[PDB]
């Protein structure tokens, strides 16, 4: 192996802010890391089931900021239009605040 971290999980991150009903918590997301899976290693309990981008456990809303969700299958066109991303596999491409706990505001 290596002497060090691997190199894109200590530089290079994103800022994401979590909107979250306690509160607005930012962590660092590497841009190669999962929305989600920051969080949760951060130590956060942000809602999931599938982690597969098939549910709507993980929905969040992007306030501010970009992400790439091409793995994901269960949005449709106009929701990912109008902000809605599922968490457990959106990659951050900017620093970004992101709206946790948004499943039921999907229609
Ligand atoms: S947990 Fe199912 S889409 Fe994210
Ligand atoms: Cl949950
Ligand atoms: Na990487």
């Amino acid at each position: 192996s290596w002497s060090h971290p691997q190199f894109e999980k200590i530089e290079g991150r994103y800022k994401v802010t979590l909107k979250t009903p306690s509160g607005d918590k930012t962590i660092e997301c590497p841009a190669d890391t999962y929305i989600l899976d920051a969080a949760e290693e951060a130590g956060l309990d942000l809602p999931y089931s599938c982690r597969g981008g098939v549910c709507s456990s993980c929905a969040g809303k992007v306030a501010a900021g970009t992400v790439d969700q091409s793995d994901q299958s269960f949005l449709d066109d106009a929701q990912m239009g109008n902000g809605f991303v599922l968490t457990c596999v959106a990659y951050p491409t900017s620093d970004c605040t992101i709206q946790t706990h948004q499943e039921e505001a999907l229609y």
